[PDB]
C-alpha cells in the first residue's frame, strides 16, 4: 500500500467554505509510492486520498486526524518523507499524524454549545445539533451519497473550534438524519 496523499483542502478561508484541489491524480500516484511530497499545504482541513478512497483530515492542536476506515495504518507523505501514524485506534475508527508542514490547527471547543457545523468534502457547511456523546442531528435530512467522502472532516462550534471528527452517518432507507463523530475529548484521551 501507499502513503496517504494530500490532494487539496477545504477552505473556510476568509468567509467562504470552498474546496481547493492542489494536486492531480497522476501526481497522486508517484507521491504515494515515495511518501515524499513537496507540494504546498495550507489550512486546517485537508482533502486526503489513497489509491481507492478520497476523504478528509483535520488538524487539531498539532495533530492531523482522520478515520481508520479511510486511512488504515498508512503513512502520510510529507516534504521530509513518509510520516508514520502517531495514534491509531481501529475501534474508534481513528488515526492521527503530526500536523503537516504548512498547516494551521484548530482549537478544541470548550464552550459546550450544542450548535454545531459539519464541513463536507463538497465545501458545504451543514447545521447540526449535538444530541449525545458522539451524535448530532441534522436540521435538514440529506441522502448519504451527499455526505460520503467527508469522514475525517470537522464538526465545529459557533466559535470555530473543533468539537469532533465526522465518522459515520445514521441513515434510514438511505436518508441521513443524524451523524456519528469522534469527540475531541476522545482525541485528548487517545493522547
Ligand atoms: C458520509 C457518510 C459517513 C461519514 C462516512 N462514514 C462511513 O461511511 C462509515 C464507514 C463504516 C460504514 N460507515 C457509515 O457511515 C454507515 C453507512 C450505513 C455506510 C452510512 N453508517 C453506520 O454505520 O451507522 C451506524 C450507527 C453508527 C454506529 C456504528 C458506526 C461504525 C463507524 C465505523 N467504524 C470503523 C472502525 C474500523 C474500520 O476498519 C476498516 C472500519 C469502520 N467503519 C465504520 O463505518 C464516510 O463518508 N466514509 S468515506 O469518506 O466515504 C470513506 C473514504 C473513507
Ligand atoms: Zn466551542
Amino acid at each position: 500500500k501507499g502513503s496517504v496523499v494530500i490532494v487539496g483542502r477545504i477552505n473556510l478561508s476568509g468567509d467562504t467554505a470552498y474546496a481547493q484541489q492542489t494536486r492531480g491524480e497522476e501526481g497522486c500516484q508517484e507521491t504515494s509510492q515515495t511518501g515524499r511530497d513537496k507540494n504546498q499545504v495550507e489550512g486546517e482541513v485537508q482533502i486526503v486520498s489513497t489509491a481507492t478512497q478520497t476523504f478528509l483530515a483535520t488538524s487539531i492542536n498539532g495533530v492531523l486526524w482522520t478515520v481508520h476506515h479511510g486511512a488504515g495504518t498508512r503513512t502520510i507523505a510529507s516534504p521530509k518523507g513518509p510520516v508514520t501514524q502517531m495514534y491509531t485506534n481501529v475501534d474508534k475508527d481513528l488515526v492521527g499524524w503530526q500536523a503537516p508542514q504548512g498547516s494551521r490547527s484548530l482549537t478544541p471547543c470548550t464552550c459546550g454549545s450544542s450548535d454545531l457545523y459539519l464541513v463536507t468534502r463538497h465545501a458545504d457547511v451543514i447545521p447540526v445539533r449535538r444530541r449525545g456523546d458522539s451524535r448530532g442531528s441534522l436540521l435538514s435530512p440529506r441522502p448519504i451519497s451527499y455526505l460520503k467522502g467527508s469522514s475525517g472532516g470537522p464538526l465545529l462550534c459557533p466559535a470555530g473550534h473543533a468539537v469532533g471528527i465526522f465518522r459515520a452517518a445514521v441513515s434510514t432507507r438511505g436518508v441521513a438524519k443524524a451523524v456519528d463523530f469522534i469527540p475531541v475529548e476522545s482525541l485528548e484521551t487517545t493522547m
